[PDB]
């Protein structure tokens, strides 16, 4: 409307701040005290706070008087005339009720604040609930305000179907090629494009919103898109329930299953159960396993990846009735997605879908997988286009954090990735996946010990071939992510006078590092990033630079736990390293 309730504390008001880039309702008391500690000093009614008088057009209340009934400059007032903005409050409708917060300083800041600083994720986070949607809308506003920024591509030459030349205009610094960042193409729009660098190189892989055929000279711009209004909070309220509501159990469980009706239930009293999952512990499995022991149940599936997305639609396909399936494609089909299943049938039983591309409609179990992976905006998004009787959130704070392309300065702690993060940190999960049936004991017993408070536990025995250095090594910084070739030789060493392991898997903190390691040991590489999902048999996890990035525990776990069998770890801190309960080596003894 034009007239609505203060985004700090509840009280009505006309006004909003008309230089915030969200534009939210601030009352009387808590618009004066933006005003007057904050840059924003222009004040939107149903009418802009401006000067009344021709061609004025001075918009700061800090000016502004009010003479008769219109608004006027400090130049332009009449006789008698008092300022919009004095007495502590500004000029509006409901001025008398306006009862104010002292949380008007952290709306200031949120209001204020580039998202560079991890600071300002965490207030975005520990915040009231309103305030918590106005982080997370100017957040979301600020980053698509950002896409404008990034340079633009053109074509200079083809170099097969489908593979492009990146030229990136200079004079503005130039956007990675990735999934993050989606490109439209052009004075015709030839559609949505995603892209991706063939094997490290200088040229760039390429998945569209297909088919149109491209002519070389074409462009390529991060186009900004429009943020919605959030209105949900980012967790509904809880309920606590005496029995199972709105939905019904079976009898019985398959053999396989029966080990999850005891939490299958406990789904079942509460409005919404939290689910913790470290990896290998099967929650795929679990999800699934829910729509077994309520087939009558409609359940919605989502998640933030489509890979995600599309590690459900598996997992369902060989235990679901695939009848009532279907996969919910956007309009705009960028990525090829699942294609076994039925398409945007909104109406059946099981459903399948991005948060971003979540209908609205209703569930009796809504499944989030991979919950650390989203923000609050993703949240109240997630409640605004479901309803439903019941919300089981998967994922696992230990694992990784959604990408928050405007941080650089600072370490987002994992109780402050979402609202689900930080319940599921400080009152703990309410369902824990316990038992891991990928890794070797000896690589599980050093997480369960380092992240997992040892709840924790191993199927697969001892394997022997974990292996553990203390090689530093130097560090050199050609690429801007560090590299560390000291290190690296040692691998080499290590699998020329070696067997099996030539088949490894080469991971490392450094979007560089792995490069090199390409030129060094040409192993299969994976960043740490691009290797939650996949398990590998051998794995070397070769760390740098002792940066943070480096030292990241949570990022360490991803990596270590893709192991099957073996893995060694030549690592840049002494600290680290003798949590990791794998048999020593040495420089002078590696055999
Ligand atoms: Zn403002
Ligand atoms: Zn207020
Ligand atoms: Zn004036």
């Amino acid at each position: 409307p034009a007239v609505g309730s203060c985004v700090v504390c509840h009280s009505q008001t006309s006004l909003r701040c008309g230089t915030c880039i969200r534009r939210p309702f601030l009352c009387c008391k808590c618009c004066y005290d933006h005003v007057i500690a904050t840059p924003h000093k222009m004040v939107l009614s149903v009418s802009p706070y401006v000067c009344n008088a021709p061609g004025c057009g001075v918009s700061d209340v800090t000016k502004l008087y009010l003479g008769g009934m219109s608004y006027f400059c400090v130049d332009h007032r009449p006789v008698c005339s008092f300022p919009l903005c004095a007495n502590g409050l500004v000029f509006g409708l409901y001025k008398n009720m306006c009862t104010g917060s002292p949380s008007i300083v952290e709306f200031n800041r949120l209001a204020t604040c580039d998202w560079t600083e991890s600071g300002d994720y965490t207030l975005a986070n520990t915040t009231t609930e309103p305030l918590k949607l106005f982080a997370a809308e100017t957040l979301r506003a600020t980053e698509e305000a950002s896409k404008q920024s990034y340079a633009i591509a053109t074509i200079k030459e083809i170099v097969g179907e489908r593979q492009l030349l990146l030229v990136w205009e200079a004079g503005k610094s130039k956007p990675p090629l990735n999934r993050n960042y989606v490109f439209t193409g052009y004075k015709v729009q030839l559609g949505e494009y995603i892209f991706e660098r063939i094997d490290y190189s200088d040229a760039v892989s390429y998945k569209s919103s297909t088919t149109y055929k491209l002519t070389v000279g074409d462009i390529f711009v991060l186009t900004s898109h429009s943020v919605a209004t959030l209105t949900a909070p980012t967790i509904v309220n809880q309920e606590r329930y005496v029995k199972i509501t709105g939905l019904y159990p079976t009898i019985t469980v398959p053999e396989e299953f029966a080990s999850h009706v005891a939490n299958f239930q406990k789904s079942g009293y509460s409005k919404y159960v939290t689910v913790q999952g470290p990896p290998g512990t099967g929650k795929s499995h679990f999800a699934i396993g829910l729509a077994i022991y309520y087939p009558t149940a409609r359940v919605v599936y989502t998640a933030c990846s489509h890979a995600a997305v599309d590690a459900l639609c598996e997992k369902a396909f060989k235990y679901l009735n695939i009848a009532k399936c279907s996969r919910i494609i956007p309009a705009k089909a960028r990525v090829e997605c699942y294609d076994r299943f039925k398409v945007n049938e909104t109406n059946s039983q099981y459903l399948f879908s991005t948060i971003n591309a979540l209908p609205e409609t209703s569930a009796d179990i809504l499944v989030v997988d991979e919950v650390s992976m989203c923000t609050n905006y993703d949240l109240s998004i997630i409640n605004a286009r479901i309803k439903a009787k019941h919300i089981v959130y998967v994922g696992d704070p230990a694992q990784l954090p959604a990408p928050r392309t405007l941080l650089t300065r600072g370490t987002l702690e994992p109780e402050n990735f979402n609202s689900v993060t930080r319940l599921m940190c400080n009152l703990g999960p309410d369902i824990f996946l316990s038992m891991c049936y990928r890794c070797p004991k000896e690589i599980v017993s050093t997480v369960s010990a380092l992240v997992y408070n040892n709840k924790l536990l191993a199927k697969k025995e001892l394997s022997g071939q974990c292996f553990k250095i203390l090689y530093k090594g130097n560090v050199t910084h050609d690429a801007s992510s560090a590299i560390n070739r000291p290190q690296l030789t040692f691998v080499k060493n290590f699998i020329t006078a070696n067997p099996a392991w030539s088949k490894a898997v080469f991971i490392s903190p450094y979007n560089s590092q792995n490069a090199v390691s390409r030129s060094m040991l040409g192993l299969t590489t994976q960043t740490v990033d691009s290797s939650q999902g996949s398990e590998y048999q051998y794995v070397i996890f070769c760390q740098t630079a002792d940066t943070a990035h480096a030292n990241n525990i949570n990022r360490f776990n991803v990596a270590i736990t893709r192991a099957q069998k073996g893995i060694l770890c030549v690592m840049t801190s002494q600290a680290l390293f003798e949590s990791l309960e794998f048999t020593e080596l040495s420089f002078t003894n590696y055999k």
